[PDB]
């Protein structure tokens, strides 16, 4: 009836084979692979739906995914969710021209949102501790609901105007217990309107990014997206066969959102994207793009050359760049806390960051050559504030051992003078 | 005749055993070990030719090698080539007194040499951008041949003399596209005579070095050699039983190129 060989090939097969050191083969193996589902890996078939089914199985069982070879063709707009570690070092993804999907690397059941009518928010608004330089919220001293969490708060006071739109009070910080915040409030607020709380993991997860093939020239808004995540380490990843021109497109590679306490590592990009409009004028495109992050370290990133700035950040806290090779470091919406750039080589754009904190620079080299861009230059200096936010930087700038090479002659021919060192101004006061 | 016992021991095998989470045992294991070839690992036999055979199989299939225990006795002057990751943490290599071989960790066709007569070199020599502080080679503005590569170039002008021997112009840099260099030239050069171009990997490889036993005292010119390589991480490694004196010898451990 039920014979060996038929039993061995079934799901309960590895449980019947014993090991010399003890136990069975099933005990040792505890991970999943793409080969476990017979996914075609010669690039000759669309496997968008097959990869999605594999991710669903792993999330239910709570296992890691490992795969170190093969090339896969994908198309459409899938959303692949991953709740655990993912190892794709050695895998190439071949994207179709109309691809608009992404990997969604998330933490399961990690975020709670409190609205303006929630009991927690009302208790904060009825007590003190909402002044500048405060480090304690007096309304949470005898409460344990938000203990040991990362808090992303919003307020009801206007701070500045950007492109005619009012921007409101905000603060990202960490709460240990009895109302104590890690980062003090730089400005006071009349009332709190929203709180987003993220719980740190009880474990460390590892992401090993694959190689992305851009031969057909897709223009997604992020292929690797990390949302509501803590305590992860991201290593590797690259781009291949990137086209020289990207007419009327704005590709984005990596995007982060509501993340804290992580570190990224040696992503390699042979050269950045060069995207233009119908009038042959440069438009934006990013290799890395993040919103609402805290306590982040970026090390050994590589994206240097002509094109738009490869980094775009907004509303962050305590960011560090170490040993990187980028053509720009940027923050559109202001940062708070500190921003550190250590042992880094920069391109012609320099640094463009409005902020409510302190900027530290140590052993940084800047290369000013800008021949491929005609004379286009948004800000006239090397270290700048944001011209579309008013040009303010409410904090100090401390520089040690800065080195300048290049000349930036293309900009000089258009304007008549070289670049400044530090600039802070507004494009339009209204 | 095709008995189940004989079938299970062949190359078909783990593909006939299923896992609870899905797939087969074969789909989970994708690496090679020194124990896969029954290499004697108590130091009582010379296994130089057996280690070479293991490396050839791994290179052909594009797999990684992993071994975490055992002591191996080696001799001669073998060249063991490795194209992928290598893990020898916990392994001791016993070197015979006359050992002169090494591991060769390479990148499998990552380099290209352009000589003084190549069209690429002649294009550079016929244009501008060869001055001090220059960041662009004007002869490559409309070329895509060297895009995204590391360049090791040599020139024709004498810079200084060492031990009565002239030394010539050089520079090492990276080129993104449209002839833009990452590091500006410090001195101008009249003509460029050689270019070596290395392509970065689309992956990261990991090297975990073994323990080397120098009891017999060999003095070869490098036991671990890395050539024409990019995007790797090296960890570990040690020396044991190093003699206090090395009369008429010059040992080298690690060399890069």
């Amino acid at each position: 009836s039920k014979a060996l060989g038929v039993l061995l090939a079934g799901p309960s097969g590895a449980e019947r084979v014993g090991l010399k050191q003890g136990g069975t083969v099933q005990d040792a193996i505890n991970w999943l692979t793409f080969d476990s589902f017979d996914i075609v890996k010669d690039g000759s078939k669309d496997v968008t739906a097959d990869i999605m089914a594999a991710c669903v199985v792993a999330n239910d069982l709570g296992l890691d995914i490992k795969q170190n070879d093969g090339t896969y063709l994908v198309s459409g707009n899938p959303v692949w969710p991953v709740y655990n570690s993912l190892d794709l070092n050695g895998v190439t993804l071949k994207l179709a021209a109309g691809f608009t999907g992404y990997f969604a690397l998330t933490q399961k059941d990690s975020t709670t949102v409190y609205g303006p009518t929630s009991p927690i928010v009302q208790a904060i608004n009825a007590a003190g501790g909402r002044t500048a330089g405060s480090g304690v919220l007096e309304g949470l001293v005898n409460s344990t609901e938000l203990n040991g969490k990362f808090l992303f708060m919003e307020g009801a006071d206007v701070l500045y105007y950007s492109r005619g739109t009012a921007k409101y009070w905000w603060t990202n910080t960490y709460l240990s217990n009895r109302g104590k915040l890690s980062d003090n409030l730089k400005y006071g607020v009349s009332a709190i309107t929203k709180i987003t709380a993220v719980t740190p993991r009880t474990k460390i997860v590892y992401y090993r990014l694959p190689n992305l093939d851009f031969g057909n020239g897709p223009a997604n808004n992020g292929v690797i997206r990390v949302l509501n995540n803590t305590r992860f380490i991201m290593q590797g990843g690259s781009i291949s066969n990137r086209p020289l021109k990207d007419v009327s497109k704005s590709p984005v590679i990596i995007s982060l959102n509501y993340c804290a306490a992580f570190k990224a590592y040696d992503f390699f990009d042979p050269y950045p994207a060069f995207a233009v409009d119908s009038n042959n004028s440069l438009v934006y495109s990013y290799t890395l793009n993040f919103n609402d992050i805290a306590d982040a370290v970026f090390e050994n990133f590589n994206s240097q050359g002509y094109g738009w700035g490869v980094v775009g950040g907004q509303r962050s806290t305590n960011i560090t760049y170490r040993d990187c090779n980028l053509n720009r470091v940027d923050m559109h919406n202001p940062y708070m806390g500190y921003l550190k750039v250590l042992d880094t080589r920069l391109g012609t754009w320099g640094i463009n960051a409005s902020g409510m904190g302190d900027m530290y620079l140590e052993r940084v080299t800047v290369d000013l050559d800008d021949s491929a861009h005609g004379g286009h230059r948004e800000h006239e200096g090397i270290i700048n504030a944001r011209g579309d936010f008013g040009g303010f930087h409410d904090g100090g700038l401390y520089i040690k051992d800065l080195t300048i090479v290049g000349e930036a002659s293309a900009f000089e021919a258009t304007s008549g003078h070289p670049v400044a060192l530090v600039s802070a101004y507004s494009f339009n006061a209204s």
